[PDB]
């Protein structure tokens, strides 16, 4: 009864792809959910609005969240530069899983990915913290702009984001 809903409105070269709505599993990972929630509202003075999907690999995942460097090197959490792996209770079960990117154990900041396949080799290494409620079609559009190196063929921008409930 207390899982937040947040949204990302996404454009590719200025054309609207639509809205991704995410349920954040605060019932399982409240600290990880709270970090992402506040980065969507921007209430700490920084967050995801105007950042990009900077690494998109077809048949794998769409990665975003580096709102400082727009390239995978940056981002930060609301708690500090990084925060621990809360738990690995939720698993990478299939497309639409929302999970934290990282740089090894206990290095969560703000970068995240949405899976487009079951990525079960990431279980126990990346903290799953939500899923797509609405807009998997938008995720599939983002995925279509990826490449095997992760370089996107269009500039994929989160033009708006926030908390719905
Ligand atoms: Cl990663
Ligand atoms: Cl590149
Ligand atoms: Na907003």
């Amino acid at each position: 009864n207390a899982n937040p809903l947040v949204y990302l409105d996404v454009d590719a070269n200025g054309k609207p792809l639509g809205r991704v709505v995410l349920e954040l599993k605060a019932d399982v990972v409240p600290k990880t959910a709270e970090n992402f929630r506040a980065l969507c509202t921007g209430e700490k003075g920084f967050g995801y609005k105007g950042s990009t999907f900077h690494r998109v690999i077809p048949s794998f995942m769409c990665q975003a969240g580096d709102f400082t460097n727009h390239n995978g090197t940056g981002g930060k959490s609301i708690y500090g530069s990084r925060f621990p792996d809360e738990n690995f209770t939720l698993k990478h079960v299939g497309p639409g899983v929302l999970s934290m990117a990282n740089a090894g154990p206990n290095t969560n900041g703000s970068q995240f990915f949405i899976c487009t396949i079951k990525t079960d080799w990431l279980d126990g290494k990346h903290v799953v913290f939500g899923h797509v409620i609405e807009g998997m079609d938008v995720v599939k559009k983002i995925e279509s702009f990826g490449s095997k190196s992760g370089r996107t063929s269009k500039k994929i921008v989160i033009t708006d984001c926030g908390q719905l409930s």
